[PDB]
């Protein structure tokens, strides 16, 4: 059996409380952006993800690091020593 749930849906993607779901149902009209292709900092969202590599061009960023694992950097190394960390369960090669 089922006895069902239900409560206030506030719009905290924007911060618009909506007590009548048929309006909220119809608010969310406006934030229709499903791209998993978003600035760091910025709000845009971008199709293509290209299209947001270009964007963070404008972005005066120094990150020559990259690790490998992840697609994760740094501006500087020390940080990324820590970082790697992270990196538990890291399964690759490994002879003995
Ligand atoms: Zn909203
Ligand atoms: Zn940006
Ligand atoms: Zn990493």
């Amino acid at each position: 059996g089922s006895s069902g749930s239900s409560g206030p849906h506030k719009c905290e993607v924007c911060g618009k409380c909506f007590s009548r779901k048929d309006k909220l149902k119809t608010h969310m009209r406006c934030h229709t952006g499903v791209k998993p292709y978003k600035c760091k900092t910025c709000d845009y969202a971008a199709a293509d993800s290209s299209s947001l590599n270009k964007h963070l061009r404008i972005h005066s960023d120094e990150r020559p690091f990259k690790c490998q694992i992840c697609p994760y950097a740094s501006r500087n190394s020390s940080q990324l020593t820590v970082h790697l960390r992270s990196h538990t369960g890291d399964s690759g090669p490994s002879s003995g």
